[PDB]
């Protein structure tokens, strides 16, 4: 199997019951899951998704909906992963250059 990862970062990810924008530790694996934890010690999954398989869009900016920046934070630097089964994964990026990063990689790794 994988010994090494395509990307690994930081996000903010809006949470599921609260909504509120938290820290996780993203990983994107070359099989196409993008797993998600509470911290960059990997001791604490939190949720994955396959993006070739689970993903069906990738927005960002003003494209992404139902969801507001942080205070203080330009929505550019937010994107949006729609599942098929409605989930959206709503993710604040630390800037712009680094959602363009993400938005690149995740749109690659539907493909690859």
């Amino acid at each position: 199997g994988s010994m090494a990862f395509v990307k690994s970062g930081w996000l903010l990810r809006q949470s599921t019951i609260l909504k509120r924008w938290k820290k996780n530790w993203f990983d994107l694996w070359s099989d196409g899951h993008l797993i998600y934890y509470d911290d960059q010690t990997r001791q604490n999954i939190e949720d994955k998704v396959h993006m070739p398989m689970d993903c069906i869009n990738i927005r960002t900016g003003q494209e992404c909906r139902d969801t507001q920046p942080p205070d203080g934070k330009s929505k550019d630097c937010m994107l949006q992963i729609v599942c098929r089964d409605g989930k959206t994964i709503s993710l604040c990026a630390e800037s712009t250059d680094d959602c363009l990063a993400w938005k690149f990689t995740l749109q690659d790794s539907r493909t690859n």
